[PDB]
């Protein structure tokens, strides 16, 4: 089997016999992009908190049968983006997650954790498998916790969420145990060097088995009573019922104890409240400034994909969620809606920090795949291993008039699946502004501006970097005027005249002169670096396992080996006179799908090449290999 699984274990037994490399798909299933650090920027919105947290519990996943755990052919995903507000996202679906889901978090400075789950259940055979985990060596230690931080290590995650929903009389003595299992988990992982987090959900109680108190109470502070330095639970879920009270309660256990209250996240049911339609109780979780006094617990935000029929219906609905209805993470919520858009409650973050920054708006999906604005894979997508950074902010506007609509555009890429379009019927002389990013990019003489681009006639844009924390975009070496065509184009900006100072924003600014029926402009790609060198190509490629359907159809694994200047990699077919793109993955192995050929294709091989895509956003040279089909298409 050449297909990529998911990593599921059907007992204790199994995962005491787990080690690192002793599966077929190993080498796919593992992370391989390390957790960015990332800056909090200026706050942009009056009600926002830079204390408050976001945790989603997400099955990020397809649910059908033979699924790979990197993807699959086709658009329609959990192409999460809104990386900005988490503090962390939880993979809900299994213990393990998978690594297009631990790349994109990481490579927008998120955590990822795989979910550790007890059935909500007081049967023997459950009440057994709660308490098989927590069995002990001689020395106290525990066998199952080793297990979960080595497979955290070696497929590159951040720990686990811990939904201890199990109950009865073989349960309820061994709060204890539980505790002391997260403790010791903490003593290995840091043995090992890789420091794991565990969440723990307001279900178990110490010592009397299931019961929700809705919040940190008297009956289960101890998953969060620290041992001076360390603690058991690092986030805490609350259950769906908190009201004023139980918050306050929360509060007050918390502080007494010794904790952040903001490490308690209060639970939303979104499934059930069909994601922003949720009723929340903010008045219980707001205070008397309007801000939030606990953090918030996303239960189920996968839920979204229901609300659309498209692709492109996600990533508006997500828009709704995180930035609100008033469409601005600077603005506030609508006098006629009860849902608070995230951000009109919590900080963004952003992964943009160091000498280098790209982004091609790769959103981990799309309906084909652009190289340099020309289609090249014609057919639907999800890898989000290669999902990129998209705006912090969607979508902060201002206006001397009318604001142009700004969104994704599938129909229209420079790298990837998708660029940004701005459009609208501009009614007359209108000067206006789209401030994208929060940065802190240190420039040097060396750094360079590159802005792909398309379209804009009837107007001048220009980008422009605010050089100040406070998000001043008054700099006039910051300003670059882009050079307008019907194509898309390419341009490199030398940034040496603002060496050694740091960028701290980067915004588009649009002037009409008068008024333009159906305006449309699209931006593909930008990159800040001092770094304009092709990185190396990959070497000692390799197609490693194969499996023919017929003799124009097959799966195939790829190898190769990468280098530290790679951001991705994309793998290519050669179909007759034409490279296609198969994939891209972050990986240095890549399973392919489908390699083709045509009834017309000549002889019994054909080419594929691989492509590293840089940090810097530069192709490298490619490797190419031959695929053996061992025979021609008309045998
Ligand atoms: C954490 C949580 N663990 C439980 C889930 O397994 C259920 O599906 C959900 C149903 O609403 O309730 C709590 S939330």
């Amino acid at each position: 089997t050449l297909k990529p699984k998911e990593i599921k274990f059907n007992s204790w037994e199994e995962l005491l016999k787990w080690e690192p490399g002793a599966r077929e798909d190993d080498a796919i299933n593992r992370g391989s992009v390390v957790l960015a650090s990332r800056r909090t920027g200026h706050l942009v919105n009056e009600k926002a908190s830079k204390e408050a947290k976001v945790q989603a519990l997400s099955n990020t996943n397809s649910k059908a049968k033979d699924h790979a755990s990197v993807g699959g052919e086709e658009f329609k995903a959990y192409a999460f983006d809104y990386w900005q507000y988490l503090d962390s996202m939880v993979f809900w679906e299994g213990l393990v997650p998978t690594p297009d889901v631990i790349d994109a978090g990481h490579r927008n400075g998120v955590p990822v954790y795989g979910t550790l789950f007890f059935n909500w259940s007081n049967s023997i055979a459950d009440q057994e498998r709660f308490a098989e985990a927590l069995k002990q060596d001689a020395d106290g230690s525990f066998p199952i916790a080793r297990k979960l931080v080595d497979m955290a290590k070696y497929y590159g995650y951040d720990g686990y969420f811990i939904n201890q929903e199990t109950t009865g009389d073989l349960v309820k003595p061994l709060g204890e145990k539980m505790r002391q299992f997260m403790l010791y988990s903490k003593e290995y992982a840091a043995k090992v060097n890789h420091p794991i987090k565990y969440s723990w959900y307001d279900a178990m109680t110490y010592n009397y088995g299931r019961y929700h108190q809705d919040g940190l109470g008297e009956y289960n502070y101890q998953f969060m009573q620290p041992e001076g330095d360390k603690v058991p639970a690092d986030n805490f879920f609350a259950n769906f019922n908190w009201d004023k009270a139980k918050n306050d309660y929360t509060i007050a256990t918390a502080n007494w104890i010794g904790r952040n209250p903001y490490d308690v996240f209060a639970g939303l049911e979104l499934q059930q409240g069909g994601s922003y339609k949720t009723k929340v109780k903010w008045n219980d979780i707001l205070d008397e400034n309007g801000k939030l006094r606990l953090s918030l617990g996303l239960f189920a935000p996968d839920t979204i994909t229901s609300l659309g029929k498209t692709g492109e219906d996600y990533h508006k609905n997500e828009d709704i969620f995180f930035t609100g209805y008033q469409g601005d993470p600077t603005g506030q919520k609508p006098g006629d809606k009860d849902w608070y858009g995230i951000a009109n409650l919590v900080a963004d973050r952003t992964p943009a920090v160091g000498n280098t920054f790209t982004t091609s708006f790769n959103t981990g999906h799309g309906k084909k795949w652009f190289v340099d604005g020309k289609v090249s894979k014609d057919s639907e997508w999800n890898y989000r291993s290669v999902s990129g950074v998209l705006p912090t902010w969607r979508w902060w506007q201002t206006s001397t008039g009318e604001k142009l609509r700004a969104e994704y555009d599938f129909t229209d890429a420079y790298n990837g699946g998708n660029s940004l379009k701005f459009s609208g019927d501009v009614a007359g002389k209108t000067d206006q502004d789209v401030r994208l990013y929060s940065t802190k990019l240190e420039v040097t003489e060396k750094t360079k501006l590159r802005v792909a681009h398309k379209g804009g006639k009837g107007s001048k844009v220009y980008m422009a970097f605010s050089t100040t924390p406070d998000y001043k975009f008054d700099d006039a070496d910051a300003w670059k005027e882009l050079t307008l065509s019907d194509n898309w184009t390419n341009e490199e900006f030398d940034l040496s005249s603002l060496a050694g100072k740091t960028i701290y924003a980067v915004k588009l600014f649009f002037e009409h002169e008068g008024a333009v029926k159906d305006y449309q402009f699209n931006l593909g790609q930008l990159t800040i670096s001092d770094n304009h060198q092709e990185p190396q190509s990959p070497t000692s490629f390799s197609v490693v396992k194969q499996s023919l359907k017929n003799a124009q159809e097959a799966e195939a694994v790829v190898q190769f080996k990468g280098n530290k200047d790679a951001d991705f990699y994309e793998v290519y077919e050669k179909d007759g006179d034409s490279w296609k793109l198969l994939t891209g993955s972050s990986s240095t192995t890549i399973y392919l799908p489908k390699v083709s050929r045509s009834a017309s294709a000549q002889g019994t091989t054909q080419e594929l090449k691989v492509v590293a895509v840089g940090k810097n956003g530069v192709r490298s040279e490619a490797a190419t290999t031959t695929f053996d089909w061992g025979m021609t298409v008309k045998d």
